[PDB]
């Protein structure tokens, strides 16, 4: 199969081809491929919706080349400072995505798996437990899918 | 069978995909045969989507099917020769067989399907890439930059 970050297998191609194929049609592969068509969809329309927003975010967020995960984490607390809502998860995500586009677009492409990994860590250790509690991925299908 | 913290990272790198994919960047060579072939897909079903009325019937393909069968209706697709186009086919249909195996309450065989793929894709469609301008030269094609 082609070049993965973590390997090179054929089924993940083709796994995620009939994914796409199934979701077209009102299916889902599994839960996990429904989460993730889903999570698309909320950061395309939260990106066209609040377009005004999605400018020069690289300086606003003090996203640098060098930066480290507590910088990264301060910036994003500000964010949920009222607190964790679905709304808000879906803003994170995609101004993790602008940055990592940004971020290309600057030549500076290194940072984009330095986003992917603290974005992963910020999940894991501040919006998981909400996100289990709340009902799990599961619940984000039902409302935004 | 699954972890969460494993599966938000596997939701951030699809989502950072998806989003890089949009400007036409790539998060590795896999994502970006992914996304290629996603848009391939989409535009041969635009093209030929009369030939994907009752695929079921005619391709004579079941959950008991053994990959041997599966491989001599394949075959039969590149009767005169494997080029890219019919590459792509052979995405599209696997895809459509998949969608009418769930609209006949045949799940089971869309897991099957999917390996027969990735079995086939590796012994016979992957070697002829290898030899004609590699997983690089899909993206030249039918990719987005
Ligand atoms: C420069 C962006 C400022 N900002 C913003 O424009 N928000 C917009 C949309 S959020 C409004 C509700 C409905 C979702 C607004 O205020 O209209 C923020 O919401 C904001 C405030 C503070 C921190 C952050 C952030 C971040 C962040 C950094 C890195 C990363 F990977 C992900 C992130 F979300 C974002
Ligand atoms: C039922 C006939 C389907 N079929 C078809 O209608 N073709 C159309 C032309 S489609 C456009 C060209 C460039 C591909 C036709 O015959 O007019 C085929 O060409 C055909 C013939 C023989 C086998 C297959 C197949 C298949 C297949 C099955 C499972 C799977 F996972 C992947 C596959 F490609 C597809």
């Amino acid at each position: 199969g082609p070049l993965g970050s973590m390997s090179q297998s054929n089924r993940e191609l083709v796994v995620d081809f009939l994914s796409y194929k199934l979701s077209q049609k009102g299916y889902s592969w599994s839960q996990m491929a429904a989460v993730k068509q889903a999570l698309r969809e909320a950061g395309d329309e939260f990106e066209l919706r609040y377009r005004r927003a999605f400018s020069d975010l690289t300086s606003q967020l003090h996203i640098t080349p060098g930066t480290a995960y507590q910088s990264f984490e301060q910036v994003v607390n500000e964010l949920f400072r009222d607190g964790v809502n679905w709304g808000r998860i879906v803003a994170f995500f995609s101004f993790g995505g602008a940055l990592c586009v940004e971020s290309v677009d600057k030549e500076m492409q290194v940072l984009v798996s330095r986003i992917a990994a603290w974005m992963a860590t910020y999940l894991n250790d501040h919006l998981e437990p909400w996100i289990q509690e709340n009902g799990g991925w599961d619940t984000f299908v039902e409302l935004y899918g």
